[PDB]
């Protein structure tokens, strides 16, 4: 046989602090292939949302692709993208209060494991 | 420590047109190791069902690993797998309309990550 | 854009033979990223569980991340971990009886993909 297929992929990792706010996370290239995007709360918030979506490079065109509540504390997406225009991971904290029921700051970390546009050819 | 590993490890993509019939997306090579396979419908289908699954290379022994009716629309598949004998990922679109609901023609996509069989050795 | 990601992944496969006791499978580098744990029961158990879990190097933190009763016969971690001073995948059987109700050896897959420490830096 014979097809064609992505040799090269990477992994991302970003974090942020649990803040009521948007942060631009991970940086994709055009024609990149997500296939796993992990969100994963350090912590003990006890209100708040996180939502992690895709976000054009400059024009305000976020949208999200995982909802995050407070109970579960861990979310991995559910589909895989082609990227096309919306080059930005981000992710946007609506409601977050203080440290939370320890004392000690929540954070959240986003793992992005995505293969690169090359593409060889393999005979099988 | 000393452990084998894998260190070489391919993504391959596959486009179909959500036509009934059979289509044969990945070639795999003996001893691969498939760890993640993803099912992405992109369109609005209105009747049918899509069954990815393990084929021989030339003999028809298909087996469905993952069933995917029209409304959940994406699926990975829930177990990993060792390549031998069964070469072939296929799929299989056993009830399929027109475009569907909006006069787009439904495609899907599937999306295959799997390690090579190359064994290096590594230590901690 | 720039930022700094992983390129480095390696796969790690190991097998165990469904007894009662414990075993060290994956062995894992400080400041890995461990994306993918997948276990998977090869064979027709009638009673027990295997709790897969991180330990120490030599001191017996045990601490057990995902189980696994009969039925199911297979699982994924929920969770992506960072390795820090717990840098060996382990598994545990308390529950174990003879081959059956086939007469075959019941064994035991753990696949672990994890990415290397190493980082590089990719502008997009």
């Amino acid at each position: 046989m014979k097809q064609k297929v992505h040799s090269v992929s990477y992994l991302a990792k970003a974090e942020f602090e649990y803040k009521n706010g948007v942060y631009d996370l991970v940086a994709l290239p055009t024609g990149a292939e997500v296939i796993k995007i992990s969100l994963e709360v350090v912590g003990l918030p006890t209100a708040g949302h996180v939502s992690v979506g895709f976000k054009d490079e400059s024009k305000k065109n976020y949208s999200s692709i995982l909802t995050l509540p407070v109970n579960e504390t861990s979310g991995v997406v559910t589909k895989d993208y082609t990227v096309k225009s919306d080059k930005i991971v981000a992710a946007e904290v609506k409601d977050a209060l203080a440290e939370g029921s320890d004392g000690r700051p929540v954070k959240c970390v986003l793992r992005a494991l995505y293969f690169l546009p090359s593409v060889i050819e393999v005979e099988y």
